[PDB]
């Protein structure tokens, strides 16, 4: 039960591991703000 495909392309557009996010579950329950989040932190 991936993640929609939909919410994927995006991670990829800007470049981030969808995996390695860990918002509210880094599992079919990945939000869009869950990406989001991932790169906008920065370091």
């Amino acid at each position: 039960v991936i993640a929609m495909p939909s919410v994927r392309k995006y991670a990829r557009e800007k470049g981030v591991d969808i995996r390695l996010v860990q918002g509210t579950g880094k599992n079919g329950r990945v939000l869009k703000e869950d990406i989001d989040a991932f790169l906008a932190g920065g370091a």
